[PDB]
């Protein structure tokens, strides 16, 4: 397992637009478009990302190819974030998977802000940071994803996926 099939498990491809979660329009592998409530400014930012018309349908390369810009966006924001690059740098390959995984669903200024929970992650203190990470409104309104994240930072296995 890896960070793109964990993440291509966690927000599963549609070729076609659809709401998020929070209702927002989505595309592919978890690709936000516009958090606007209007289809036509989604199926513009869509055209504006893929190069081309596309009338709210895509195909499975390019939700690959945006796919693997958002991965490399997300590890590129940590590595530049004065509070999560520190995180980041302090822990093993398997945690590392599940801060990217944050976020990737809730933006760098979000993860940023579980300043506590951080702290806990960069001591190693395990169960006191999972504890932590469960009261939140993420932990509350995506419970199952953010089960399988937390048991990735608590054990640091994959278990959670397999
Ligand atoms: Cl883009
Ligand atoms: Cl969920």
């Amino acid at each position: 397992m890896n960070i793109f099939e964990m993440l291509r498990i966690d927000e599963g491809l549609r070729l076609k637009i659809y709401k998020d979660t929070e209702g927002y329009y989505t595309i592919g592998i978890g690709h936000l478009l516009t958090k606007s409530p209007s289809l036509n400014a989604a199926k513009s930012e869509l055209a504006k990302a893929i190069g081309r018309n596309t009338n709210g349908v895509i195909t499975k390369d390019e939700a690959e190819k945006l796919f693997n810009q958002d991965v490399d966006a997300a590890v590129r924001g940590i590595l530049r974030n004065a509070k999560l690059k520190p995180v980041y740098d302090s822990l093993d390959a398997v945690r590392r998977a599940a801060l990217i995984n944050m976020v990737f669903q809730m933006g760098e200024t979000g993860v940023a802000g579980f300043t506590n929970s951080l702290r806990m992650l960069q001591q190693k203190r395990w169960d006191e940071a999972a504890v932590n990470l469960a009261k939140s409104r993420w932990y509350n309104q995506t419970p199952n994803r953010a089960k399988r994240v937390i048991t990735t930072f608590r054990t640091g296995t994959w278990d959670a996926y397999k």
